[PDB]
């Protein structure tokens, strides 16, 4: 057969192609293999990142892995959460959701004050009255909100 022409009677035809239409090379029978990264019956189709995102990810050049807005990662399967969320993670994209014991929109205000600070002085007892907000009981002779007379 001629250069690039296959078969018995030399009719299949298969030359290598690097651009956009098609990323291959050719077998011996001048079937049209891929070349590395690159899938498809037209081999212009690029392989992504070996677990990215089939709902979050996309490919444009292998093995890359784009993330939909409102998520990241090497797999663009982790969302962003809403900026600044301090002790707080996400489910969805621009999500806080907060942990123990933390509030509330930005999970940065503390539940658990009296725990954290101990504010009441001169043998006060407190209890945590929300977030970042608390109660000093102040025993006889000492008065103030923190017991400080």
């Amino acid at each position: 057969c001629d250069d690039y022409y296959y078969g018995f009677g030399c009719n299949k035809f298969c030359r290598p192609r690097d651009d956009f239409f098609g990323h291959y090379a050719c077998d011996q029978n001048g079937n049209k293999t891929c070349m590395e990264g690159w899938m498809g019956p037209e081999c212009n189709r690029a392989i992504c990142r070996q677990g990215c995102s089939p709902k979050h990810g996309s490919c444009k050049l292998p093995g890359d892995c784009r993330c939909q807005y409102g998520w990241q990662g090497l797999y663009c399967d982790k969302c962003i959460p809403h900026p600044g969320c301090v002790h707080g993670i996400c489910n969805e994209p621009w999500q806080c959701l907060c942990e123990t014991n933390w509030g509330g929109q930005l999970c940065d205000k503390d539940l658990n004050y009296c725990g954290t600070h101990q504010p009441c002085l001169n043998g006060g007892t407190c209890s945590n009255t929300g977030p970042d907000k608390y109660q000093c009981s102040c025993p006889e002779g000492y008065s103030g909100p923190n017991c400080e007379i």
